[PDB]
């Protein structure tokens, strides 16, 4: 019903390391169970526990730095903010050890605006706000 | 032959934790065999039996609140009606013991309605009606 | 050359437990061997043997009540006619032992007819007709 | 150059266990080898050798008849011409003790036209002419 | 060459203390010597001679009885017949005095099926058929 | 043949000292020969004869409680039964003066479900039902 | 049934001589039988009797020090507490006169982390909790 | 910069076993490493060295002849020349040991010209002329 | 904000082994872990580490030459510069010990431009300018 | 380097007791030492010298008849041939005074193609050609 | 907890006689017990004893010379280093009077990188650091 | 550090009793001690002492002759040279007195090329260079 309630990709600001980041295209994170799965010999049914978590990040952006490279495999954090406009609510996440699987050196094409993805892994999460 | 059988997904209403979910904007949930093959030696065709049970769900929506994130990997129960209007019949079915397989933290695009999407295992469903 | 000979999918009448499913979109069945792969010393091309054989069908159409899910995973026969019009003849096929995999619980999108897909095994069928 | 070598799909007729097929859509063999690997000491490239050879085909076609369901998994052989209209030449290929590795029992869409599509494995081949 | 001279599992038919065993997966006996190594003084290679011959077998299938529980540790036959279909001959093989070494008292697992595996021991065999 | 003849492990309850045990996920018992071979003068084959039987059990299961360890090497009973569904026969089996062979004092992983595995000896057997 | 009896490896903590271990990857321990089996002229049914017990422990982890070479072969003491968390229930299990078989000096490999992995013999337990 | 540097597939003849093949559609050609990856203690990164070489090709063009399947499994060659025209130089690669890993026994559409895919190994290249 | 930051793909000029590559339609280069993963017994999350660093590149353009088949499977470098022209700043990266996987010997199809495609591994990477 | 020298498994015959056996999967033969172990007080490395030989053979393939039930364990020859083909040159090998170590009277699983495994020894060979 | 207590295999320094060890994969050091195991008459547990200690050591690399073909069974030393990256702590081990088991003299696969494999006995150790 | 340094299985060749041998995969040899272990009275370690040397080989390839079959159990020797190509050096090794455990008389499977393996002893070994 309620048409405030829908949150925009464009009331988005992410904060890498605590400076912020500009020229991003889209993030996803996503903290995923190890789920355990158990049988037994009464019960004919699957029984499900909760594993070890695990977190895993993706981001994509527009190349404006070398900051990816220079930053190498160090940890760092990924403060995501998410604001209503017709609202004032909005959510923060932190995301804490945040580790690139990969380092984008290069990535070009002929014509096309020189983009960035990343991804990796980050241990917890803080919701900050919400 | 009959219009008025089919049922549209505008006829769904689906409460997460006993409280109604508004903006969601599709939903699965199978309840899948183990499936047991047999091959016997004086017969030249498998048998198959049934194994354990297992529950699996889907649900895609878009982000009003950080829900999902708070409800972490806690179980949980979705009651899923669908009814009918032309007829005043309608399917009620309760997944119980639902849990995330993982926590939708962050998922935003350039310039997109923020959508949420989860996934998770329930133990036995309830048909409450039909 | 002739074009009486081809069969239309609107010539097709299903019965589920010998009562007939009136709101289907497809279906399919297929009858597998486990084929045995020969290797001989003297022979240079293998030689391929009749396995063990297992039957697999899939079902899909559209959702007016909850007859798979009160169905469960008991055993149901399938008996799929296939009828012409221009000529008088029709094929009839009987599957027996059918099992589902899963159950179709939920499945449901925002502004689309909720759809039922359904995909199971038989033990053999029978060619009643022809 | 030449344009009358081109061959086209129309100017092929099949014979399924010596009766002519009518109603098929596509047709395919291939004869693959098992190819074997061989690494040498003092050499730094790998040697390939014949290994034994196999044969695969899948015949895709229009449901007029039962005749693949009551054919099941007996041996047959499937006799492929394909001619040249411009020149007189002909090509055809013998393929032997061809067996279905499934049978299609089933396959029928809402508004489509019933299709048949089988493949299985074939022995060897007799290239009659050319 | 001859694809009909391979024999199949299926054609199988297993007897034990004269009534036919349905459920049964595998099945396995050996006629084993106890050979004696000689060598002698004036020679430079091992002459080997036949000892006692001893038989075990093994057999594994899916419980539906306690069969094998009540029989115990008491002597009983196995006859095994293996037919070919394509040619009408066939094996059959009597094992006399057979009998367990254990009892397959308990064998279950949580979702899969009960199945029982039984070895033992044969005093001689007659090759009824061939 | 028969469908119904087959055994789930889901059919399964076991009795440790007249209490229930539902977290287990197999067991196993057997009942072995100590079987004595015989070589005869006049005889070229080996005669079998029946030895001291003993029994032997392994029981696996998930951690709930400290129950075998507080158990120690005290002697206790197991009292199996499996239950068909489709027919009402059913098995129970009493292993007799059963007893540990070693404690699962500890058994844990970093991030896998605690598990409890035990293997021992049984004196005889009673076959209550069938 | 109950979800909550369940015991993740999570729920674990270990002490070393009193103080704590964090970087553990998994334990073992068992308190063996040196089991008598005796057989007597009346009776065809081997008797078991408890023989003198002895414990082995085995302690998986990824170094972080030089603690157990430091250790050396003195004896220490392994405090184990599994504690459940939806109840508040918990055991303790006191590992007496715990003692190395041989020490970890050194175990690395080329691009892994380093682990350290170590066996040994207790004599006796102590119950704590449960 | 140069227009005149680019070379266009019109400028291509291919020679089969020494005789040119006019009906082709594409062809490919690579030489592959089984690179070797390894890893030291001392050091942070893997070092790659070469490994054996392989050649694969894929060949695809129309039908005008049984050629290849009257090549069977024989060793042939394939000389590609890409020649420039604005430009008067040329390439030319030969490989050698080339070898069909299927036959394309039949290929055939309903409705499309008959065309024949084709792919193999070869050991070894000469760059003839650059 | 800033549309000065953005880079085009036209501000691109790569050097293979010290010499201008002018026919380049996109690169690719990527620096990536051997992440390690890491479950403790006391705590209930994943714990990532830095593994050995491999690098992996592709380079895709348009045949002029046969460099790269000349080339063969020594060691090369890739220095690549992205300019900006708005602004005065610019990136350069060097990769270090490059080698092809595969060669690109033969790349051709019927009526397009030939192009060339190879990719391959590097060991490290200097961050040169920025 | 030569291609030809390689030699494959399907240029084999083996005749038992001088009839050819078609139905052969593989087939092994050792001519193995007693190797004698010498230590000299004056001398610090061992000395090894020729013992006893004595020859074991085994014999996978596909069961067709009872022959070697019927053989039993009377004394049989073996003579194997491998054949070049794009050479004319062949070896033969005779293994004397062969005899089968167990008799694989019954060997079947439940959907698989009847296999015949034997072992055996021989006393000596005869290399025929070469 | 610390991520910076682990240790990674890239850490490693190795030095064989006192010169420095680059091309090596994996090391291995055990100083192991000949436990002696004590019973008493009057009590009910074995009584475990520290007996006379030997080492065990492995190293696994890669061949660039004849050092341990050359090195023969000489006594030599070893010291291992592994250093903490993120803290400026390390561990320091000399294994003393360790001597080869046996000399690698030839290990080469047909297109893998030689690898020496080594395994031995040394008499004492130092924990130099820590 | 060095690439250079690592050695290829490529750079291999063997000469069997001065004539070399192409058709190898791969080869072992080791120079094994007979270690005798020392306990002392007044000292807690075990002392290790250089026993009797004795030397084992192994060396697997592919069949083009009967080679080994002919050769018998007579003494030869192998020399062994493993040379670099980015560098010039290389390693010779001569194995003396080489004798055969087993002679290959037959090894060959259903569709797999031939292979021979050899396993023997030898005396001594010369590092002729390095």
């Amino acid at each position: 019903i309620e048409e405030a309630s829908f949150l925009n990709g464009s009331d988005v600001v992410i904060l890498i390391d605590g400076v912020e980041e500009l020229y991003m295209e889209e993030i996803k994170a996503d903290f995923e169970q190890d789920e355990q799965s158990i049988k037994l010999l009464g019960c004919q049914n699957e029984i499900s526990r909760v594993g070890t978590t695990k977190g895993s990040f993706s981001l994509n952006g527009y190349k404006t730095d070398s900051k990816f490279a220079k930053l190498g495999f160090r940890s760092f954090e990924i403060i995501y903010n998410l604001s209503n406009s017709e609202t004032l609510g909005y959510e923060s996440i932190r995301l804490k050890n945040c580790r690139l699987k990969k380092l984008p050196l290069i990535n070009s094409k002929a014509g096309e605006i020189v983009k960035i993805e990343v991804e990796g892994s980050f241990r917890g999460y803080d919701l900050l706000n919400e």
